[PDB]
Parts: structure tokens; C-alpha cells; sequence
DNA sequence: CATGCGAGTCAGG
DNA sequence: CCTGACTCGCATGA
């Protein structure tokens, strides 16, 4: 049965009630400077559909949109807020976001549209967006009649589902997480995405030029060493050259054939000169295709900025993700790749990039949650945690710790967080299970509180069916009861890791909210540009750097109070590369 | 041919 | 281990 609604030709007062479900539809995946194809409003007076050209030109409607006292319930309000920012219109008063509500209730559900969130509460009187708009090449906005009914049905679903969702969040003790953390954060991410990051395209194009030269040279050397030309970028073709023509040993296989991953190649290097060259080719090729060409493809030519989109409702841990471009994985480990950061510059003359990052926030969080006396004391002394871990597991003094000892202790720490097992650490340390197991055993002997936490959290996940973070985010782990060792083991590692990675995500999100309020109170022009899991990147006038050096670290360090101090390091410079 | 996606790979925290 | 993007190449549609 069709849903009744008014297809309005003009805005009326009853459409501007102080409480309503609102839909501002942006069909394009990337909503930056994208079209708004329709608007739907559902409130106590009825259901309405408005053409965007009409609504967005109406002074009363625009005022209503920007009035914080007029409350709106939506799905993915960031999408609408950003689409509206590009049109110079402010969206305020969003008191409920169904996408974020659904995400907090169960990140694993993968809610990507109103229909999916609605199905969680047995509401199915709304179609999935994909069914209405089609996919990819066939994607298209349907005729007004079909479009209007769909938007009205989505607004109707939001109108009906708000209460049930808030009720469950309340029962889960997640009501404040939604209202005081995720929703306010959504507005901050919208501002960051809209601001964008300026790119020195001339710089990137030059790096690409010289990179192309080097690739050409290495490519030729590889053909020479192989005795023939082939597609180096083809694992299948490369596998034939290495394991058949050159007879290199096969130490690892993939589900489909020979493995040619960097890990395997490093072990084969001593057998043939072609290996080192392939690894070098892989490094430069990655930079060229992904960080030079790929980046240049998404830079807006009129502003020379990239406008990422942060997915706030995707990860099972509470972390954000970044797309088009992904600004959370720009090279930094190797110097050649790190230079790519010289292309990310301040958006204004005489401005600088400021970057602040938490020092070992995940391990500090673990010290707090597990209440491990040894680990807490370590951070209270602000010790080098890897050297300290080495001292304890190997039973040696500080000056007796060798570089390799610290390297292995660091690997244990890198893993301990991710609940890593004997077979997981072994690969990273290129050792055996029995040995790796003894390392973990030694770690627990030194950090008994951590061992107790790992045992207790797994039992809790089994008992409750989920684990939680410091700010009450949750993750259900149904596989925790599986009778399949591998499946159960993974769930166990997730039970151990989620409260750690998840609580660290909670902390930085809270820091972002606190920071934005502080920047406004101080009327600084400085603003957030990016978040990379445990670090915040801002840009500001050079005349604000000294103030930011004291302000940003303090706000980040004071976001939450743990049993151990939080420590933040910071740097600033002319480019993101220099902010080191 | 065009479109699209699983596999393999590798970048970050 | 949490993510996203790029290549290649078998697969399939309009
Ligand atoms: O001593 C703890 C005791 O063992 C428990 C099993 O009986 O088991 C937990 O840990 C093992 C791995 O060590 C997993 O295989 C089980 O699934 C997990 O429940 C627990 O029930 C009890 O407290
Ligand atoms: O939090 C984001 C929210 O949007 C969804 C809707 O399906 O993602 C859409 O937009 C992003 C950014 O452009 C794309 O990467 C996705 O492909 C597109 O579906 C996501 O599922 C939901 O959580
Ligand atoms: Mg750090």
C-alpha cells in the first residue's frame, strides 16, 4: 500500500515544526559538491516531499535548517551537512542520527542505509537504496514519483525508529555515547572534510616524473636479470620467473599459486640479484600508482585540495576510516615514501601544519584497564616501553638490552595489543611457535595483571556475548563459543584487543570534541584537518603555533583521566613532511 | 569491448 | 590485527 504524502510545490509553515525526521538526499557516493536530488520531511503535521530547487531557495526553510532549536532526526547527517556546506547552507539541530545509532548498537550489522537499520527493529516498509537507485553503471535517480515515495518512506522510518533505537541505546548505557560523542564528532568531521587539505600538485608531479625515471631503470634491470620481459605487476607471471625460470625456493604458497609478497622475497634475496630489484620496484611502484597518480586524481583542480570522507560507522573497534583519498595511510616509514608528505601544505599563506600524537596510547590504556602494577609504573616513569619490556622478559639491566632484544620486545608489544598468538608473533619475528609461546609466557610472568585481564575479558565476552570500551562502545563476539579452534581463537583475540583499540578511539574522539570547543573559546583560526587514529593534524597561522604547542597537547592529555598519565608529542612545519 | 570484482599486494596505526 | 587503493585477469553482461 502506497504511503500518503504531500508533493509540495512550495514551503509551508507546518513543514517547519520544531521536531521532524528530515531527508536531504545525496545519491552520489562522494557527497562533496554533489547534487541534492530531493528533500522529505515528516513531522506531527504529516509527510512532505520538496524539490531542492524550491526548498533550498526558501528563506524560511533555510532558516529552519540552521535553527538549532528546531530538532531533526536523520540518517547519515554528515552527508547532508557537507552537501549543504558546499551550497553555503548550515544544517543545525540534528538531535538523532539513525546511522550512528545503528552503528553503536551493532557495528557488525554493517548498516549502510535506512532499510538496513530499520530491519533491526522488524520495520520493512522502506526499500534499500540500492534497489531504488541501482548500482554503478546502472546507478540513476528514478522519476520524481518513485524518488519522492522513497525519500518519504525513509523519513517515515526514521520518524518511527528514533524512539526504539534511543530506548535500546539507553539500556546499553550508550545514550551519552551517541548524544555527547558520536553526534558532536560528526559535525566536527563534516567541517574537516569540507575544509580539505591543500596539495602542492606541482611538487607531486615532479616527484612523479623522477619516480618514473627510476622505475624505468629498475624495470629494465629486472628484465635483464630475468633474461626476458614480463609483467612485474603480475604475481602469476612473476611467480613463473622466480620459481620456475630462476628456480628460487618456494617457501610460501597462496590460495591460488606462488606467494611473492615482500615477506617471502626478503628471504629469497640472497639467492638472486633480481629479488632486491623487484622489492625496489614494488616500493616505487606503490608510490607512483597509489600516492602520486592516485592522489592527483582526487585533487579538486579549482582549489587544489583533497576532501576525504571519514567513514564514522564502519569499523568494529570504533576507529574512523578515510576514503577518496585515504589520508590515514600516507607513507612515513621509509624516507623515499615519506617525501610524499612534502606535497601536503597549509591552505593559506603564512600558515603552518601542526601535528600532535599520543605516545603509546594503546599500551597506556591496557595498563589502565588491566591495572597491571608493573606496566602502570613503567608509564608513570615515562619509560621507553619497548626497552622496559625487553629488560623484564630477558631479565637484564637497561644497559644490557641489545638492539635485537628491544626489537623483539617491540614486536611483542605490537602484538600484545592485537591479542596476537604464538603463530602470529612467530611470523613477525621469523621464529617458531614453541619459542614465540615462551616469549608470551615470559611476558605474562612479567605482566601478570595483563595476563589476568586477557583471561578475564575472554570469559566476560563468553558470558555477556560482547566486550565494551571505556566509553561504552560494544562489539558482539558470537564466534567466541565456536567449536572451531581458529574461528574461536580469532574471536578471543578480538575480545582482548577491542577494549584496547576501542578505548583509544574513544579517547581521541573525545579529545577532538574538547579541542574544537577550546579553539572556539580562544577564537583561534587554527582548525582540524585530519585524524589518523592516535594523532591529530591541524593547520593554523604561524602566529598561533606557540599557543597551539601548549593548548593541543593539554587538551589531548586531559581528554580522560586514567590510572596512568597520557602523553602527547607534537611538531609543526611548512608541510606535513616537516611536522616532525 | 565495457563493466566489475576476487585475489594478491602493501600503505598506515 | 584494524583499514583502503591499486594491479592483474578470469568472468559476464547490455
Ligand atoms: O581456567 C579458565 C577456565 O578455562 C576457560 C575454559 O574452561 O576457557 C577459556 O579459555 C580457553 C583458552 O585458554 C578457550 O578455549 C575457552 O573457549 C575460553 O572460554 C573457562 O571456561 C574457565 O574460566
Ligand atoms: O558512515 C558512512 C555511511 O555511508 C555509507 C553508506 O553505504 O558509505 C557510502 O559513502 C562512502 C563515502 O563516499 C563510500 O566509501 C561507501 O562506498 C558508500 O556506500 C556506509 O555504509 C555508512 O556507514
Ligand atoms: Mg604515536
Amino acid at each position: 500500500k502506497k504511503m500518503a504524502f504531500t508533493l509540495a510545490d512550495r514551503v509551508t509553515e507546518e513543514m517547519l515544526a520544531d521536531k521532524a525526521a528530515l531527508v536531504v538526499e545525496v545519491v552520489e557516493e562522494n557527497y562533496h559538491d554533489a547534487p541534492i536530488v530531493g528533500i522529505a520531511v515528516v513531522n506531527e503535521h504529516g509527510r512532505f516531499f520538496l524539490r531542492p530547487e524550491t526548498a533550498l531557495a526558501d528563506p524560511q526553510f533555510v532558516a529552519w535548517l540552521g535553527d538549532e532549536t528546531k530538532k531533526k532526526s536523520m540518517f547519515d547527517s554528515k552527508r547532508a551537512a557537507v552537501a549543504l556546506k558546499w551550497k553555503g547552507i548550515e544544517l543545525c539541530g540534528v538531535s538523532f542520527d539513525l546511522l550512528l545509532a545503528a552503528y553503536l548498537l551493532d557495528p557488525a550489522q554493517g548498516v549502510d542505509d535506512v532499510a538496513a537499520a530499520a530491519k533491526m527493529k522488524q520495520y520493512e516498509a522502506v526499500r534499500p537504496d540500492e534497489a531504488v537507485y541501482g548500482k554503478g553503471a546502472k546507478r540513476a535517480v528514478p522519476d520524481e514519483p518513485v524518488l519522492a515515495e522513497h525519500l518519504v518512506r525513509k523519513a517515515a522510518a526514521i520518524w518511527e525508529l528514533e524512539r526504539p533505537f534511543l530506548d535500546e541505546l539507553r539500556r546499553n548505557e550508550q545514550d551519552r555515547l551517541l548524544v555527547e560523542l558520536e553526534q558532536p564528532l560528526s559535525s566536527i568531521l563534516a567541517e574537516m572534510e569540507f575544509a580539505g587539505v591543500k596539495v602542492d600538485t606541482k611538487r607531486l608531479e615532479q616527484m612523479g616524473k623522477e619516480l618514473a625515471e627510476q622505475l624505468g631503470t629498475v624495470e629494465q634491470r629486472i628484465y635483464e636479470l630475468a633474461g626476458q620481459e614480463f609483467n612485474i605487476n603480475s604475481p602469476k607471471q612473476l611467480g613463473v620467473i622466480l620459481f620456475e625460470k630462476l628456480q628460487l625456493p618456494v617457501l610460501k604458497k597462496t590460495k591460488t599459486g606462488y606467494s611473492t609478497s615482500a615477506d617471502v622475497l626478503e628471504k629469497l634475496a640472497p639467492y638472486h640479484e633480481i629479488v632486491e630489484n623487484i622489492l625496489h620496484y614494488r616500493q616505487l611502484g606503490k608510490l607512483q600508482s597509489t600516492y602520486i597518480e592516485g592522489l592527483l586524481k582526487v585533487v579538486r583542480p579549482d582549489t587544489k585540495k583533497v576532501h576525504t570522507i571519514f567513514n564514522q560507522a564502519l569499523t568494529q573497534t570504533g576507529r574512523l576510516s578515510s576514503t577518496e583519498p585515504n589520508l590515514q595511510n600516507i607513507p612515513i616509514r621509509l624516507e623515499e615514501g615519506r617525501k610524499i608528505r612534502q606535497a601536503f601544505v597549509p591552505s593559506e599563506s603564512d600558515w603552518l601544519i601542526f601535528a600532535a600524537d599520543y605516545s603509546q596510547i594503546e599500551l597506556r590504556v591496557l595498563a589502565h584497564i588491566a591495572e597491571d602494577d608493573n606496566l602502570m609504573e613503567a608509564f608513570r616513569r615515562d619509560l621507553d616501553i619497548h626497552t622496559k619490556t625487553a629488560m623484564d622478559i630477558f631479565q637484564v639491566s637497561e644497559d644490557e638490552v641489545t638492539p635485537n632484544m628491544r626489537r623483539q620486545a617491540k614486536a611483542v608489544n605490537f602484538g600484545i595489543v592485537y591479542g596476537i598468538s604464538d603463530y602470529g608473533l612467530a611470523q613477525n619475528l621469523n621464529i617458531s611457535r614453541k619459542e614465540a609461546a615462551e616469549f608470551i609466557e615470559r611476558y605474562f610472568e612479567s605482566f601478570p595483571g595483563v595476563k589476568r585481564y586477557m583471561e578475564n575479558i575472554v570469559q566476560e565476552a563468553k558470558q555477556k556475548g560482547y566486550v565494551t570500551t571505556l566509553l561504552h562502545r560494544r562489539r558482539y563476539l558470537p564466534d567466541i563459543t565456536s567449536r572451531n579452534f581458529n574461528v574461536r581463537s580469532f574471536a578471543e583475540r578480538m575480545a582482548m584487543n577491542t577494549p584496547i583499540q576501542g578505548s583509544a578511539a574513544d579517547i581521541i574522539k573525545k579529545a577532538m570534541i574538547d579541542l574544537n570547543a577550546r579553539l572556539k573559546e580562544e577564537r583561534l583560526q587554527a582548525h582540524l584537518l585530519l585524524q589518523v587514529h592516535d594523532e591529530l593534524i591541524l593547520e593554523a597561522p604561524k602566529e598561533e603555533m606557540e599557543r597551539l604547542c601548549r593548548l593541543v597537547p593539554e587538551v589531548m592529555e586531559q581528554a580522560v583521566t586514567l590510572r596512568v598519565p597520557l602523553k602527547v608529542d607534537y611538531h609543526y612545519g611548512s608541510t606535513w613532511y616537516d611536522a616532525k
